[PDB]
């Protein structure tokens, strides 16, 4: 559909905008996880728990937080946005 690609665009921005990643794992994860945004929080924190996040994958904003510092943040805030998720649902 002519729509299609914006709402892929807003579904990586969804991801990206979580989990401070750059564009390139963004893409990798969002579609491995076929699309799904809950599902793509859930394989970033098993991919970054079995050491395949590198740390150049983590956005910067200057030269300020070390990697290992974004690396924590990133996954604290996809771990509490799975559990909102939850809580959403479970209302």
């Amino acid at each position: 559909g002519p729509l299609g690609s914006d709402v892929k665009d807003h579904k990586l921005l969804l991801f990206q905008e979580v989990t401070g990643l750059i564009s390139t794992w963004v893409t990798s994860i969002v579609e491995e996880a076929d699309w799904d945004f809950e599902r793509a929080l859930k394989l970033f924190i098993q991919k970054n728990a079995d050491h395949e996040i590198p740390d150049l994958a983590f956005a910067g904003s200057g030269s300020s937080l070390s990697k290992a510092d974004k690396r924590s943040l990133a996954v604290a805030r996809a771990e509490l946005v799975l559990e909102q998720i939850q809580q959403k649902a479970n209302k």
